[PDB]
């Protein structure tokens, strides 16, 4: 049935980790093709019965924000490009054009008059204008979560289906900075047949070109059978621009970019300009151009050649359309009429190219190699590895993951009902999806845009968060109020969201205090939501105006609680120390919430005049020389003081953690009898080179290994409670916190790099684990890939994206660090893990951004740290390119990315309140998630439709007996099901009509989509 993703090592022609081990990566001058060799071809290869078919594919790369905002580019460039494409393609039936970015296209189309909409639909229907990929954006592939890659793909393609009646099956990704196999994974499950990529390491292009392995069937690293494979074309040269797309010699190709003759303010840096094609020069010009084409064709296996013709924001001016088209038409007429060339050249689209390639394949002309692996870390030249953008602008990288979750929760909570149009649910959800989708752009989440553009993305995301909050709180009010009492005002805030980790303590004072008092309000209802499809317990905290608060469930059962102070860290500009101050009027109450699968649970907080029976109070110990008093108002336990010292803590039956006198972890002891395993946190700094190339938003070019941050004698705060304990320390640039709740600790870093120019702050873990040169990092939150540190490459080449987690292991022990935000990281020595926190860079790094990164702001990074024994786990063999999490590590990752949501009832009394929603929802096996639940129809549809994306991960078997869980059938989650269909992941095509209206669960590492239809 299901493929075994652990025990069967796939047999592929190219496995990227193996290729990396063998490659020497020498950076030699290849001649005119600087990173290749002088290509030779046999002129007799092509003849009358075997011609070279050349497709020249006009394109225009349009960034949804980079050096200008989305709206600035739309007004100055993109609207003109699309208007002139419409005119020119209409008037010139053989001209072609491809378009990728649907965020821009949708904007443009909705502003067109009906006559022009109709003209536009006609040039799409007739194949002159072709959509490629059809996502909202062309996303980053390093930092993006797979859930958001799917979200933006779906946003663009849903628009295209509705308005253009087309769904692209070929993908075009010419600009992301390195490439991930998560893309073919999602695309192949969304109807695609082909994809194109460009930015891969120059040494990889050379190696694959030598073997004609630039076109390959790209399968997942664990896929033994090959069912995931997607045909992939990798472009061979340094850029997608015209000089690097006609052939190997850019001095020649630049002469065929007819926008470079002077009047457009462009020129050829190789110092030979284009010349207008005429009858007196066409034979000579054609002989140069065809020679470049035949050289490029040597790198590929069929007689069908792809020649992109475009660059950034091209095809704007009418005069530009004319100059490119007329000159190429003259070349085509000459070349195609001169038999000695044995070439047929024409304008074409991307799909036309791929169709012709597969026709050649089926005619027996070519067989294609199989490939697995990824294409990180990219370098475009010399030692310029693009690992900096794995960290750049980390505040917005963290915001991405918060908004990811809020979009999921808003779509899920509101999916349970149909809503009247006056509720503006669909409106707010569309806004949220579109702003999050926009940020997936390869200058958004990457942190590679100008400062004012970053500000625009942030503002858009804030509006999206507010939209999600509105939808979430309206939904909770409807789900938990007696139906005959429910009386909604769709503009009113029935609940406010309380989020403890965004923007976070020390970043924004954004959270509301629950204000209780005998003379104002005795009690307050709070509600937790659990988006995951299994019962979940999690500690939750709220701010309250008294320490004398107790918690009950709605059946009035007492719930054990802990009260702790509200501590804020202050950079004291008088004493020159970083130290905590406690509130004397706000307090934190903490208790364990238990919430049904995809459900809600209500609790009540009640004030009393004295310490409640079921509430305890944490102790607090401030470790520093030269302490001063720390009053805490009504808080019943006095703060204690001491000189810095080592300390040890244990919460519940969980691990015992030991800390240095500097407040940093030194060891973890898993159980009572077990060893104190050395696990040391350390903060270090990288700098920038004083000669040669400088680090910037894209490039990490360190001036050697990192140097320790000088810590001085930092102030350490120890809070010890029955439910939660923590150690926090004010270090230079980081308030570092280790929080213990009875399992793997949570780490929070409040990172403020301040004015430290040309500094990158790294957090490192040092252990004994005999990992050697092996470590594992994830791709897009979807899969873990084996990495091998290569000392033959520079330090920055050994940095990889850490979009959600990383681990090291030996035969016996594993250490996994899970993240709540994408950051860059590595293992630079056996037993180590490290992850960059922020970077502040004064210089531009010559990739067009035209600024350094000097707009840092405080960010709260979150993590879980899981030390485990793995000697009993069934792991892949030494040759398998994947790794897999344990149950504990996977749940830890879910605790960061999809925590419980917390709602505080706004008014004094909630009439008709109910205690729970979803108690009857199936509690699915732990490896299964309902990644997306989305109602697909508005309230006017007679047949309601609800879409589900189901993802099953793969967890290691380590000898923990499986407990019976319930089968999850998403098609019966809503009543009155009339049909259940398996669909593509975008919901746009029905693939299977399902027997008995039952949606089967999916196999390990598989993702499926289902749509249920309800007659209601
Ligand atoms: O590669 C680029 C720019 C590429 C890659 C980085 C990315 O931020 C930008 C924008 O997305 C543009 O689309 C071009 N991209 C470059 C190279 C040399 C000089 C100037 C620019
Ligand atoms: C859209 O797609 C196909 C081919 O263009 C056509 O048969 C159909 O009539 C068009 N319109 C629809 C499905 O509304
Ligand atoms: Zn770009």
């Amino acid at each position: 049935q299901c493929q075994d993703v652990v025990q069967d090592v796939p047999n592929v022609d190219v496995q990227m980790l193996e290729l990396y081990d063998r490659m020497s990566f020498k950076d030699i001058d290849g001649g005119v093709w600087k990173q290749g060799w002088n290509i030779k071809y046999d002129p007799l290869k092509y003849n009358a019965h075997h011609k070279l078919k050349v497709f020249v594919v006009p394109h225009s790369h349009n960034d949804p924000g980079w050096i200008q905002t989305f709206e600035e580019y739309y007004q100055h460039d993109t609207k003109h490009i699309l208007s002139n494409a419409l005119r020119h393609l209409h008037d010139n039936p053989e001209m072609k054009f491809i378009w990728a970015e649907i965020s821009y296209f949708a904007r443009f189309y909705h502003d067109l008059g009906e006559n022009k909409k109709l003209q536009m639909k006609s040039i799409v229907k007739n194949g002159q204008l072709e959509f490629v990929t059809g996502g909202w954006v062309m996303p980053d592939e390093a930092n993006s979560h797979w859930r958001n890659v799917l979200l933006q793909l779906t946003e663009g393609q849903t628009w295209l289906k509705q308005f253009m009646n087309v769904t692209p099956t070929a993908s075009w990704a010419i600009d992301p900075f390195g490439h991930s196999p998560t893309m073919p994974y999602i695309l192949q499950k969304s109807g695609f047949k082909n994809m194109l990529i460009q930015r891969t390491h120059y040494s990889v292009k050379k190696e694959l070109a030598q073997q004609r392995q630039l076109e390959f069937l790209w399968r997942q690293i664990w896929d033994n059978k090959g069912d995931t494979a997607l045909f992939t074309h990798m472009m061979p040269f340094y850029s997608y621009d015209i000089p690097h797309t006609c052939g190997p010699d850019p001095k020649v190709c630049c002469q065929f970019d007819f926008k470079r003759m002077g009047s457009f303010g462009l020129s050829c840096p190789w110092k030979v300009p284009p010349r207008t094609i005429s009858d007196q020069n066409v034979a000579a010009r054609s002989d140069l151009l065809v020679d470049q084409w035949k050289k490029k064709a040597e790198l590929y296996r069929t007689n069908v050649l792809l020649i992109p013709l475009g660059d950034d924001f091209r095809f704007k001016q009418n005069t530009e359309w004319d100059v490119q088209r007329v000159n190429y038409e003259r070349l085509f007429e000459h070349i195609n009429s001169q038999a000695h060339f044995n070439v047929q050249a024409q304008f074409g689209t991307l799909q036309e190219y791929f169709d012709a390639v597969h026709q050649a394949e089926r005619a027996g002309q070519a067989e294609f190699p199989t490939l697995s692996g990824d294409f990180f870390t990219y370098a475009d030249r010399s030692d310029n590895y693009w690992s900096g953008y794995y960290t750049s602008r980390p505040y917005h990288k963290r915001m991405d993951r918060v908004l990811m979750h809020y979009v999921r929760a808003a779509e899920m909570l509101s999916a349970w009902h149909s809503w009247d149009g006056m509720a503006r649910i669909e409106e707010r959800l569309e806004q949220a999806r579109r702003e999050l989708s926009l940020f997936q752009h390869h200058d958004g989440i990457t942190g590679t845009a100008k400062t004012h553009v970053v500000v625009d993305y942030e503002q858009r995301m804030q509006e999206a968060l507010k939209a999600c909050q509105m939808v979430m709180q309206q939904s909770v009010y409807r789900l938990l109020t007696k139906p005959s009492i429910y009386s909604p005002d769709f503009s009113f805030s029935y609940f406010t969201l309380d989020d403890s980790r965004w923007p976070g303590s020390g970043v924004e004072d954004s959270r509301t205090t629950i204000i209780l008092g005998e003379d104002i309000l005795p009690s307050k209802h709070v509600v937790m939501h659990n988006t995951l499809p299994h019962w979940r317990e999690q500690l939750v905290d709220f701010y309250v105006s008294s320490p004398f608060v107790s918690v009950t469930d709605l059946a009035n059962n007492p719930v054990e609680a802990q009260v702790s102070p509200v501590w804020s860290w202050h950079h004291d500009t008088l004493t020159k120390t970083i130290h905590p101050q406690g509130s004397t009027t706000k307090y934190r109450i903490i208790f364990k919430a238990r919430v049904p699968p995809m459900g809600l649970a209500t609790y009540v907080l009640t004030i009393s005049d004295s310490k409640p029976e079921h509430t305890s109070y944490a102790s607090n110990l401030l470790l520093r020389k030269n302490p001063t008093s720390l009053p805490l108002g009504q808080y019943p336990e006095d703060v204690k003081f001491g000189d810095p010292r080592e300390i040890s803590l244990r919460v519940g039956n969980g691990p015992t953690l030991a800390f240095s006198e500097q407040g940093l972890l030194k060891s973890i002891q898993l159980t009572q009898d077990s060893p104190h395993v050395p696990v040391h946190f350390k903060f270090l700094k990288y700098g920038v080179r004083s000669h040669g190339d400088r680090s910037g938003a894209y490039l990490f070019l360190p001036n050697g290994p990192a140097s320790p941050v000088e810590l001085g004698q930092p102030v350490v705060l120890v809070t010890k409670g029955k439910l939660e304990s923590s150690v926090s320390v004010g270090l230079p640039s980081v308030v570092h916190q280790t929080i213990m709740r009875g399992g793997a600790p949570e780490i929070r870093n409040l990172v403020d790099i301040g004015s430290l120019d040309n500094t990158e702050i790294v957090m490192r873990l040092e252990t004994h684990i005999d990992s050697g040169d092996i470590f594992y990092t994830d791709l897009n939150g979807l899969q873990f890939i084996k990495r091998r540190r290569l000392d033959k490459l520079p330090l920055q080449a050994n940095y990889y994206p850490i979009p959600s987690g990383m681990f090291i292991e030996d035969a016996n022990t594993r250490l996994t660090l899970l993240t709540g935000q994408p950051l860059g990281g590595s293992s630079l020595a056996s037993g180590e893990l490290e992850i960059m926190q922020d970077r502040r860079l004064a210089s531009d790094d010559e990739r067009g951004l035209g600024q350094g990164v000097l707009d840092n702001k405080p960010v709260l990074h979150i993590y879980r740290l899981v030390l485990e024994k793995v000697n009993n786990c069934v792991r892949p063999s030494k040759l398998h390119p994947a790794g897999y999490l344990t149950s504990a590590a996977h749940k830890a990752s879910q605790s960061l990315l999809d925590p419980l949501d917390k709602f505080i009832f706004a008014e004094n009394e909630w009439i008709g309140a109910q205690g729970q929603f979803g108690g009857d929802h199936p509690s699915a096996r732990e490896d299964l998630d309902v990644s997306v639940m989305r109602r697909l129809t508005k309230s006017s549809a007679k047949t309601q439709r609800v879409g589900y994306v189901l993802h099953r991960t793969n967890l290691m078997q380590c000898g923990t007996p499986e407990e019976h869980t319930q089968k999850l059938d998403v098609c019966h989650l809503l009543p009155n099901v009339a049909r259940c269909e398996r669909t593509t992941l975008t919901f746009l095509q029905n693939l299977e009509h399902l027997d008995g209206m039952v949606a089967p669960e999916v196999c390990p590492m598989e993702t499926a989509a289902y749509v249920s239809s309800h007659s209601s």
